């Protein structure tokens, strides 16, 4: 698929605190970069930048523990919300705030996860981000 | 890809009831059409038609609030489930039925999502459903 | 896309319970396999064989019922975990244990799901594995 090929994918895999910066923007951060075809998602910025126009596939599971919080997490497009997944408060299991979507992009739009609403204090350990072109669209 | 680039994703966005004929259907409408590409997704319907032979991924996070009922949502193929997700009943949080396959479709195949177990009463904001051809099949 | 077109799923269909050899490799078995293109999807083992190096896609969704156990299950790649998936314990609703990740794995990894805590007694039914190449990887 020549420059074609786009794809990443992105884990937590510690259950460390937000960081200030984390907390004042309140974008997920994810510290292991298991794929990152076409070096597109900016692992500093957590925000995955498309290269050209075309449809792209996000999936998302963001996990946490027993804070005190319910959660609304939201996959952003150039600062607005696109979809949006919930999980509650317990101390029985993790749970996960899981959602996926195709969105058509721009050369230069940007994608990411922001917490909308709650905090993940004591971490969100096993959290995934993940996307991929689909395929390119000209015009 | 040309005419294998065949792509769709609609969303829920508001918290609005279910509808007479949504009822007598339980077929699980969006009334946001995010990408449609290939024009495949009848959105009057809410009813992906496949184009061509080929292997098609699916997507769907039903989203529901407290409503005194259990759901059951299942991705149906020509009228028969191909695989189904539940979602309890609770005051904390909303919370989503979820759950995603391939499969092989051939043209003139329907998929759609269906209720078959409770009801969406205080609205289904936020679900979501989504699929593309992975690739075209011949013969 | 000739030999770039992989892609697999499988569905668990009854809520029977483990057998003896489940419980030593606590790999989670899927009877029903409804695509398999390229053959890479091993059915008696529930493993995914990649064919060729590649990005690959990776969902999952395991569906249990009250056993008394809440659970995490881990997609495995040669047998180290990459991503995990958690289930709580009530009596009111099935609920998943669901994630999904891309992947870059080379020909003869291989990737399967398994219960890295609690048990699947109750059945499994529902729970839905399925993937396919993104794009092949040269070099
Ligand atoms: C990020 O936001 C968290 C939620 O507001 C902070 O935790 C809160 O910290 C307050 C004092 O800074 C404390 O009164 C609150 O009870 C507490 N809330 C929760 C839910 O834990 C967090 O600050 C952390 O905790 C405090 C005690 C300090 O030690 C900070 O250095 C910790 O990180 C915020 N983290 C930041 C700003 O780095
Ligand atoms: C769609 O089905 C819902 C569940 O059966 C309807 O709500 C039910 O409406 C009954 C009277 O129509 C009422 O006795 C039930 O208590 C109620 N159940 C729940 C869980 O809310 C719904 O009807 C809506 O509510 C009633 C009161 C009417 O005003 C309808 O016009 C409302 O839409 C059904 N909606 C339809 C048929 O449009
Ligand atoms: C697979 O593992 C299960 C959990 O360890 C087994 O169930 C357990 O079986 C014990 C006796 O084998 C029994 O004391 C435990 O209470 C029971 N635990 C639970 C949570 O059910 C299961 O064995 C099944 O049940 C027993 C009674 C036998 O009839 C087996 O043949 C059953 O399968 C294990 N299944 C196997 C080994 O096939």
């Amino acid at each position: 698929s020549g420059s074609a090929k786009v794809a990443f994918s992105a884990i937590r895999s510690t259950n460390h605190e937000p960081s200030e910066m984390s907390n004042r923007t309140m974008i997920i951060y994810f510290d292991q970069v298991l794929v990152n075809i076409g070096n597109n998602f900016d692992s500093e910025r957590s925000t995955f930048i498309a290269p050209r126009k075309g449809i792209y596939s996000f999936n998302f599971h963001v996990v946490k523990v027993y804070n005190r919080q319910t959660i609304q997490v939201s996959l952003m497009l150039n600062g607005w919300p696109v979809i949006s997944a919930f999980a509650g408060d317990q101390d029985v299991t993790r749970e996960a705030a899981s959602n996926g979507v195709l969105i058509q992009m721009e050369k230069g739009d940007r994608a990411y996860l922001k917490l909308e609403r709650g905090n993940l204090m004591g971490g969100w350990k096993y959290s995934t981000f993940s996307g991929f072109l689909v395929f390119p669209l000209h015009h």
